[PDB]
């Protein structure tokens, strides 16, 4: 069995910038969401492997996890706050399409995405 490699945290041809909203999905959603008590599974890109998940990765074709997003946004990787903020859509998205509602991996990620969509509620106006 084998994982793929995780998604690019660098890339010198992708464009990338700072902003007042970049600046705050890391210090008030990233952080948030990062020392919440159900944030370990979504600390680090899935270990099909280990997990003995073989088929996690035919089902996720778009992997993305906090650990990724954390280094892209103190990489400065985004040009944006949508492109940062469509990688937490797709890692807990991940989630519910490979397992079933109610199981305890997915009451964590609603756990995160309440708190998520309660801080991005209040991304402010870009400079
Ligand atoms: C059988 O299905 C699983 O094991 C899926 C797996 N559940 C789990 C999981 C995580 C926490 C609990 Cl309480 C139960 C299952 C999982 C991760 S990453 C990781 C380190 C684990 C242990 N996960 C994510 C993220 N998305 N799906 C999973």
């Amino acid at each position: 069995s084998m994982n793929p490699p995780p998604p690019e945290t660098s890339n010198p041809n992708k464009p990338k910038r700072q902003t007042n909203q970049l600046q705050y999905l890391l210090r008030v959603v990233l952080k948030t969401l990062w020392k919440h008590q159900f944030a370990w599974p979504f600390q680090q890109p899935v270990d099909a492997v280990k997990l003995n998940l073989p088929d996690y990765y035919k089902i996720i074709k778009t992997p993305m996890d906090m650990g990724t997003i954390k280094k892209r946004l103190e990489n400065n990787y985004y040009w944006n706050a949508q492109e940062c903020i469509q990688d937490f859509n797709t890692m807990f998205t991940n989630c519910y399409i490979y397992n079933k509602p109610g199981d305890d991996i997915v009451l964590m990620a609603e756990a995160l995405e309440k708190l998520f969509l309660q801080k991005i509620n209040e991304l402010p106006t870009e400079e």
